[PDB]
């Protein structure tokens, strides 16, 4: 008899998820995998399957390859979803790359042209600082006003600052390398558990990403964007967004401002849903959003087996 299913949202998830041979046994059971890495790879030019399978890793581990790589991933993993009887999720949230994952299941952004737009994203954003002189750094056990405040007389003249609020003591900071490491310090000085640079180049998620965003947004001027069907949490502002050119706004700004996570699965919760999908590879959101809300759950999606499960839990 009937049953009101639980609420959910997917979640999507960005860069630190790819890794080589991910997807492997989901494309082995559901050709809709091979398909829609075919699908981008018409689009790229070059075998994202072979490349994501076989690397090298550093190939898969470069931004321009990564982003179009965990698109397809997030995308094929929604496919999937919907091809195993999987309905719609009462809202979408992606962390950084993963927004415009969110934003092609949403039905907003045509596949082909993700594929291609995020791959600029990738280009542009790895060209936006000369080798060496970005950093990211991660904070785990200060709250977001002392890492500001660290930030703030750390940067001496220089960028650093908050660039993903992931969890609720954990944080991201970005910007100049020799600030970053400042940074960091004064963040273990002042009792941080770990505050540690991130092994990527690119300080994304601040005001260094400008030069990125001005030529990304030539790009997303020319990208047809439809209202989304389900609603998109974006990063930037935590809101959903109908409008077109409001949405074009959330993902340039998205460059230079920081990813409110926390927000953004605090305003999930509070709506009253506290069962989340990762609708991609790995496991990191997940992590962030049980350290957010023990009580939460996340479902990985990465094998039919999960995902008939994941659909089986919402009505049971």
């Amino acid at each position: 008899s009937y049953v009101m299913p639980q609420s959910f949202a997917f979640v999507f998830p960005g860069q630190g998820s790819q890794h080589l041979g991910m997807l492997a046994e989901l494309g082995l059971q559901q050709p809709i995998v091979l398909e829609t890495f075919q699908q981008a790879s018409s689009a790229l030019a070059y075998d994202l399957w072979a490349l994501v399978q076989h690397g090298p890793q550093e190939r898969l581990d470069q931004t321009q390859f990564t982003q179009p790589a965990l698109l397809t991933a997030d995308v094929a993993i929604f496919r999937c979803w919907e091809a195993l009887g999987g309905p719609k999720p009462q809202v979408m949230a992606g962390h950084s790359l993963g927004e415009y994952a969110a934003l092609v299941c949403a039905g907003a952004l045509k596949f082909e042209e993700a594929v291609k737009l995020v791959e600029k994203r990738g280009q542009y954003m790895q060209e936006a600082v000369p080798v060496g002189e970005g950093a990211m750094g991660a904070i785990i056990g200060l709250n977001e006003a002392e890492i500001e405040s660290i930030c703030e007389n750390a940067a001496l003249g220089q960028v650093v600052q908050p660039a993903n609020l992931n969890s609720t003591d954990q944080t991201v900071i970005s910007g100049h390398s020799e600030a970053v490491d400042r940074a960091l310090n004064m963040a273990k000085t002042e009792g941080a558990k770990i505050a540690k640079r991130i092994p990527v180049s690119v300080p994304s998620h601040c005001p260094l990403m400008q030069p990125a965003a001005d030529r990304l947004a030539q790009d997303i001027a020319k990208i047809s964007i439809d209202s989304p069907k389900v609603p998109v949490i974006h990063n930037v502002d935590v809101v959903d967004h109908n409008e077109a050119n409001i949405i074009r706004g959330a993902l340039i700004k998205q460059l230079v401002r920081p990813v409110r996570w926390v927000e953004t699965i605090k305003y999930i919760e509070e709506q009253g849903i506290k069962v989340f999908m990762e609708c991609g590879p790995d496991n990191k959101l997940a992590g962030l959003i049980k350290r957010i809300d023990r009580q939460s759950e996340i479902l990985p999606l990465t094998t039919t087996e999960l995902i008939l499960t994941a659909i089986k839990r919402l009505t049971h």
